[PDB]
């Protein structure tokens, strides 16, 4: 991540004390030029549709559309987030894409009415769609038979996920495309291979295969999201030159196939904003434990899930209340932890629920921690457990920071059970 | 768990499958009287006070209060739920106890406003309180040394754990509460041991010994919660008149050496609530992925986090749309998953993330499956990923379903991000 005292962002010490103070805490900020960064980056792509899901605060989204970058929506509610920030299926029809495995009665109105392209990865769905929707313009979510990581566990493919048309399911999908008239724009693919380059060119080229098999005429594919960042300090950052190297590689061949055009969409979530975002947090206890030496902050897993949830890491810097460097004092290990009434609210914690410590300056009480590259999955998947609202978030472009979320109340969390009074 | 064809209770089929019709789906569903029956229970005990951090509804809180059963809050929100149900510091001091290891600034301005008794789980939250509310009635929560399951994890006790003071702290905290002049109330320990009667006799004779070496009187002590449900058929439910026989010696021990009657509290969370609560969800696709059997429903991890997250258990039952019996239909290894575009959102997963299938008769989209027992930590860890609001909740009592919780909108969600207009 970036070190604090690097100040080339908007994300140095003195601008993340001075924060809390104004806007409450703990707190999301964010830093709208990494994101430009990160847009740009991908910059030889046709499209670049931001996966809402990592990062979905409609003046974010604002953001993306600004910088030409279209939307990705995987529920009713991310719909109205895109419309709330501007995107406009009436005059521009390819601005958001739905995309699921299943979909509800609410979404199908919503996605009947506006004509918002469907991105199906059930064929269930499909056929759902296509009885009350003749004719829609879909995308076909593709399985290609494997997924990445272990073959056991939960994936984005292979036979242990839930995700997309199994590919020998495909001539099934066509029947019911036939039998609804369905308009095919695209084929998609969410695998994901971070710098696994190796894996990335069997996902390209399963795309190659599975399309050219498939023998229809489509507009578009994409290669889905998946491009990783590095969290920890000296992990190999994703070479976009190198994604488009070979995903263009694949549209290529497509387009050989076809005789005319294939537009090239890459989906990211994570990539987009991961870096851009931290999370301000204040010390508010500080004890040993037999020999551990533990810090617990006001922030917990309810707000940033990742560490407690999967044993995720994310950088922590120490902030001294009164502004004095802790740059180069001295570290203890320390296990940093929450404010939750909940054993697994740790933020120091590997990936199966193993405690493990932090080297951090020795802070006090009323000092603060920052939470590095929380841009992604943050705010996104914070829950209300332990009836704690929902954060403020915080936007920083060029030095100026402005409110983009309040702080949610406990009284509109009562308003869902008071209906009367 | 509790078959949809017994009908003692009022989760039976009939009543399950109409539910999502009239309220909407999917839903949250809790049975009045399986709470009162887990309340009786807990007769022995002076007091009972509901841990709220496992159902927080505000309906469900008045219906324990109704019971005499008293509630723990463990944060600024769960204090205002507490107060919207009828619990009242200013006629009865000790029906609401403020829970935590942490404690920030609006929280010490409510406690000390409203002279609710505050449970410290750090010396540095005790010198907090004392300070800005000198003399204020205090319980400790200790640290024993240790806790319940590996010694390595994230924990309720021990050296890995955030939760309580270090019992070797007691000195400092004793220089704390006379420094402030605490009036030390009570002294608590929440562990948490199952049907695991040794290791219950462990936290049982650690309460003893710790109370009577930190020399101090008091009015009363706490059992903590944890105590265990049966989620797998066949598991043994606990025995409360053991966990009284127990607690009550740890009792007794302690009054006799104090020289008065010590009260007796017990914190139940899971065990007054699990049993009672059911969430019914629709299927929505149905199909092959490779060698695996895939049924998605409309709950995802962001409703229901324990299986995801955990890798928990909840029974799973189907119901038929058209309501025929499917009670002694042929099963099918089936993998459930829901519909998120999250490749965790996997309901039959073991701790770890290993997919595992479920026998069930074969559904088709439109049915219904009920998850069984998810009356504790359901709602009460629901997040809004993928822009998902928050769910209905129903009460039946004997026979009559009520909303206790209308659904939330999106547009509520996005007025927090809509600052003037
Ligand atoms: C989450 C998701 C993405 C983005 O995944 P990242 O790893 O954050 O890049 C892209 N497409 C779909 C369909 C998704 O569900
Ligand atoms: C969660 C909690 C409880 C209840 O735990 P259960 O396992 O649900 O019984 C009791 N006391 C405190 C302080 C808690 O945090
Ligand atoms: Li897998
Ligand atoms: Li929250
Ligand atoms: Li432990
Ligand atoms: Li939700």
């Amino acid at each position: 991540p970036h070190s604090l005292f690097s100040t080339d962002t908007d994300l140095t010490a003195e601008n993340l004390l001075r924060l809390p103070a104004e806007f409450g805490c703990p707190v999301w900020v964010y830093d709208a030029q990494i994101i430009r960064r990160q847009i740009a980056a991908l910059k030889q792509f046709d499209v670049v549709r931001f996966a809402q899901k990592a990062c979905s605060n409609i003046h974010i989204l604002r953001l993306m559309r600004e910088q030409g970058v279209k939307v990705d929506s995987v529920s009713l509610g991310e719909i109205e987030r895109a419309l709330a920030a501007g995107y406009n299926p009436q005059t521009h029809p390819d601005d958001i894409v739905f995309t699921a495995d299943v979909i509800d009665q609410a979404t199908l109105e919503r996605v009947s009415e506006l004509q918002i392209p469907v991105n199906a990865g059930s064929v269930d769905m499909l056929d759902q769609l296509g009885q009350v929707s003749p004719g829609h313009r879909v995308w076909l979510r593709v399985n290609p038979g494997f997924g990445h990581g272990h073959s056991q566990k939960t994936n984005t493919g292979g036979e242990n996920s839930k995700h997309g048309i199994w590919y020998t399911d495909l001539p099934a999908a066509l029947d019911v495309i036939q039998r609804h008239h369905l308009q095919l724009v695209g084929i998609h693919m969410h695998i994901g291979s971070g710098v696994d380059y190796a894996h990335l060119e069997q996902v390209c080229g399963a795309m190659v295969r599975q399309v050219i098999e498939f023998g229809q005429d489509l507009q578009a594919i994409s290669a889905g999201g998946g491009l990783s960042v590095p969290y920890q300090q000296g992990e190999e950052a994703v070479d976009t030159e190198h994604y488009y190297g070979l995903w263009n590689a694949a549209r290529e061949q497509i387009a050989r196939h076809l005789g005319h055009p294939v537009k090239l969409e890459i989906e990211p979530g994570r990539f987009l904003v991961a870096q851009s975002g931290v999370l301000i947090t204040q010390v508010r206890s500080v004890k040993q434990m037999g020999s551990r030496h533990f810090v617990l902050v006001d922030a917990g897993f309810n707000d940033l899930m990742r560490p407690a949830m999967y044993g995720s890491y994310h950088h922590i810097s120490a902030l001294a209340a009164d502004g004095r460097s802790l740059e180069h004092a001295p570290t203890v290990e320390t296990v940093v932890a929450g404010p939750l009434c909940e054993s697994g609210d740790v933020f120091t914690q590997q990936e199966g629920g193993n405690v493990e410590t932090r080297a951090l300056p020795e802070v006090k009480a009323g000092d603060y921690l920052v939470l590095h590259d929380t841009g992604a999955y943050g705010a996104s998947m914070s829950s209300n457990y332990n009836s704690r609202p929902l954060l403020p978030e915080v936007l920083f472009d060029n030095g100026q920071a402005r409110l983009i979320r309040r702080r949610q109340t406990i009284e509109e969390l009562l308003a869902l059970e008071l209906l009367h009074h």
